RNA sequence: CCAUCUCUAUGUUCGCCUUAGUGCCUCAUAAACUCCGGAAUGACGCAGAGCCGUUUACGGUGCUAUCGUCCACUGUCAUCAGACACCUGCACAACGUUGAGUG
């Protein structure tokens, strides 16, 4: 089934996490380079108790060895990398408000700095992190039940971006995630020799690029919707929507809504995009 | 080009009509009593974007003989428009007191010369921010003469979305503070659960670098007598989470811009 | 030296003493972590439960007879059911935690190789320069580089037990860095200072106000110490309302 | 006379420093531009005013060799000084955002985020030039303002005074000190009689006192905690700063460490001061 | 809402306790040992003034994959049809109701 992995500097809640993944049910562990360990866990794999385990400053191996851990992989149960971090000034805090002893600095480095060199050596795992949820804000009570859930959803799904634009005139959809008009741009009907032509039309696509303005519009929206993307990654939610509206489809400028998903597509998303005004009712 | 100068007694906000200045975008400096502003106006020639500036009583310049040599040396590349506005005495009287009025009524003689060069002479005392500014607006941005009422409002999705607007922006992103179950009840209106919003940096991240979105197209907006215009934002429980949001966006409308209003409808029921 | 293993906090203790360990090694593990663990060769304890426990001890008793013995293994195990066989019956010790609790477990002083040969108390102050610095001590610490509460008029009266005024201590991080690096000095010497006939020890904080920039300070050091194990009781002199 | 300059980290909420500087007298101008800076202080030579300004991420010079060229126009009669101010990134942005309104430039240009960012570089030329580096990282809108009141005598702190102290706990302990500690842990070579008569700065002795390199481990990690607080006890301005070792006999034992410790600063370049009381003759 | 007292950054001075060890016919190791004055402000305090009636018993699922496809028109309040998902005792103290209690 399932192997799970835990990381980040104290502060990461890491064993405010391991509380939450026995609640979750997968087996708990504390610290051991533990390379062949897992082919013993595979005993647990016999036992079909999915796995999860956790590495720091006293579980720190070598990169090459922590990769030669990785190498060292019975696939029966997969690891899933997840990670954590914070700004130092509050990781510090909350490593204080506990008594644990320490990063274990032998060299008698002071703390903060331990805090900077502890990054560098969760650097090689951190890199090879593949989801990371910040902790910086959450007091033991908030990071416990943000992390049920997250952590309770594990979906492995990822986001089939969608992008939509309509006619208010039926209205504006309902399974969308995002509501924009630009009514105030340019009109297809404007220039009605246009009118009939749509948005979609390459000549009228050409009109569209006219208005670099809108492109600013355009680059704007798409960075705007950048900003939350990554926040948004880590939902369940299986699909992403977004609608954009006009009075028409030939308003629609699908082509900016085209030139979005083309635009997201370039940077790598799953656009499985829509125009169903333009399709028949 | 436009050109602004600012004065009246202490305690008249000349520094709130300093703050609207770059709400109209405009370039200002703080205390310059120098007469070669002339040659700072030389400097914002080079710029060549339009600007103000005040006068504070350390700006008075003893000789307003000297005064009246600087605007000689202003140039045409700038065109001086003199606003002069002192409150209601009781207003300055009162206005002082935070963390009499005849001292100061001293300092107002002395800025006596200039306010007969005022173009207007304007009570604040009365005025609202907003208002007085649109009056600024209107007086000299000859702010267009269309009433675009701003609404906002905060709803849920389980019971729908309000059909009368042109924008609605999840908010399921953003920090819950259902998390914790002693602020659970706790409406999004309570200042406790404001605490738990505010505490949480990004929630201010989305505040304003939503606003910004909002302004973007805004000036856009303006334009076609658009009647009214709406905005919502919605919550998976429209009851907490998005309402400090959207009374966020809101109280930046009420200020910066006008006509806006507060519409937590998924709480209006009963 | 080795050892075999609320247990969990028992388990905080012993690596708080200095002790590398680990919680929920399967048993075939142990022998093959004492090979890991000779790359240590560092004193060592392990906490294991009835979900780890395999249902034939003989795997136990194997790996007893396979465990290092360049490793000293030594055996531990309860408490009111209100409160709350094979190898419990093979725990050389059995303690009750019924009613015992934290500073009682830190117990785990005797229990542990050390055993009370003498007596030492900890003994922390708090006071003003204004009126004179303590009459006697042993170490002092200005703090007046820290923020001070004396900035915010609100919690000017209220002295630094209050909790209002703890708060205001409590979001600057410089304190807590200031108070973590504060503790581990202490803890260098504290072993040597143990190793000696001196009777009491104590530190003393000063700030110049001498009530609410420091008391919380100590208080925070107090409740570190208390938390150790150590005797601690303390004394505001500006507070003792004479 | 006195002039005075005050930047930071945008965000650093620098206008409370206005106020503060306002409260003092100084004469306060604010969003100034660099080119009409030095002007400023001509007219201000005769307005007879310790000079005060704040600089704004908007005067930003897009010319450093420029930039530096109008620090340098700077005329006599007044005395430049550098106030930075900085704080974390997202201690910054609720403040920023606490600004009703704001625009970092960014304008079609970047979102909040980053501009700080690139203002780390554009200040960097600051923050090098920078004399008296704050940090507000913590103060509340409320809480910060009477932070401000920190400001006192470059004159007094101009003074890096800090001094070791030899006392004897047999007699006693210093009225004079912040930093005492007992430190009767390392050995006793005086216990060795032979040994006892050994100086109180003994120069043979220090064999034996090498030989407790345990003793000399103390050493280092008391330096370690000792620097940790050092530029946190350069704001007081205490004219000097006061650190006292004793030891029932006293000098036969702390006179060697403190003169290591007054060596560590005789390299780092600190004004340290020995002077070992306990070697007091009446 | 109190003049006007009193308490709330920096720098100046203040001696002895028979316990352990290097005399000399009386000066040495560890334990026991406590006091003020000179230049910021806040807190109170008795110069106005001001007076909300004071209040303090108990009630709310709000936790999250399709979809409600006329809003009808011709210049909309459809939540309401649900898949149903289940529910750590200073941040940490509401908004309704209610004790209790004068303006």
């Amino acid at each position: 089934m399932v192997l799970m992995i835990v990381s980040g500097r104290s502060g990461s809640g890491k064993s405010v996490a391991l509380r939450a993944l026995e609640d979750m049910g997968f087996y708990c562990v504390d610290n051991l380079p533990v390379v062949l360990l897992p082919d013993l866990a595979r005993t647990l794999a016999d036992r079909e108790i999915s796995a999860a385990v956790s590495i720091d400053v006293r579980n720190m191996p070598s990169p090459e060895i922590f990769e030669q851990a990785m190498s060292n992989l019975p696939d029966a149960f997969s690891p899933q990398l997840l990670f954590l971090d914070a700004d130092r000034n509050t990781l510090i805090r909350r490593y204080s408000d506990t008594r644990r002893l320490h990063p274990l600095s032998s060299k008698n480095l002071s703390l903060e700095s331990a805090i900077d060199k502890e990054s560098d050596l969760l650097e090689p795992l951190r890199s090879r992190a593949d989801l990371i949820v910040d902790t910086s804000e959450m007091s033991v009570h908030e990071l416990a039940e943000m992390l049920r859930t997250r952590l309770l959803g594990k979906r492995e799904r990822e986001l089939t971006m969608v992008f939509e634009s309509f006619g208010f005139k039926h209205g504006i959809p309902i399974d969308a995630d995002y509501v924009f008009d630009v009514r105030f741009l340019p009109n297809p009907h404007w220039d009605p020799k246009l009118r009939p032509m749509t948005g979609l039309d390459k000549p009228v696509a050409a009109f569209l690029d006219r208005h670099t303005e809108v492109h600013n519009f355009i680059y704007q929206t798409r960075s705007y919707l950048e900003l939350w993307l990554p926040m948004l990654e880590t939902n369940n939610r299986s699909y992403l929507t977004v609608a954009i509206g006009c009075t028409g489809g030939k308003h629609r400028s699908v082509y900016i809504a085209e030139q979005l998903a083309d635009y997201f597509r370039s940077r790598g998303k799953n656009v499985q995009s829509r125009h169903r005004t333009l399709e028949k009712r």
